[PDB]
């Protein structure tokens, strides 16, 4: 079916300490050609509420660009209805402090259809990505 997502962590290296600026974590991109409504990621296991766990304990805060936070329902949504492959980034924000450690996410994602006009999800995927923080002497 032509429901695709990718669910990636960023190749270049971050860099423990105070972010300097916005600086993305995770790229998601999912798509479909053939009709639709949206678009969800529902945080799981220990991302509930749209977190990011480090080996050390903590959490950090992820947020998006394309889609917009839910926190009564814990999930990312968008609305679209067009076959475009939606191009969105899980990042955390400036001045957010990282440890030089693993920082994980863990999710699934969900596709739906508006009738009438209320949520069916025609597919899911679980998404999973890590990401190791590097450190500056
Ligand atoms: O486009 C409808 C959306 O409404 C939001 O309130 C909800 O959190 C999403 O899951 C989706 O149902
Ligand atoms: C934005 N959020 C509520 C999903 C995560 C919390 O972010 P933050 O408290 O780490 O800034
Ligand atoms: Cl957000």
């Amino acid at each position: 079916n032509t429901f695709h997502v990718d669910f990636a962590p960023n190749t270049g290296e971050i860099f423990a300490g105070k972010q300097p600026g916005d600086v993305t974590m995770f790229t998601l991109t999912m798509g479909d050609t053939a009709p639709h409504g949206g678009w969800r990621l529902i945080p799981t296991g220990d991302s509930k509420g749209g977190y990011m766990i480090s080996a050390d304990g903590d959490y950090v805060g992820l947020y998006s660009y394309m889609m917009s936070w839910v926190g009564i329902d814990n999930n990312w949504y968008i609305n679209d209805d067009s076959p475009k492959d939606i191009k969105d980034h899980l990042y955390v924000k400036a001045g957010t402090v990282l440890k030089p450690t693993t920082y994980k996410f863990t999710g699934r994602v969900e596709e739906y259809v508006f009738d009438n006009k209320q949520s069916t999800v025609i597919n899911s995927k679980d998404v999973s990505g890590e990401v190791t923080v590097k450190q500056g002497l």
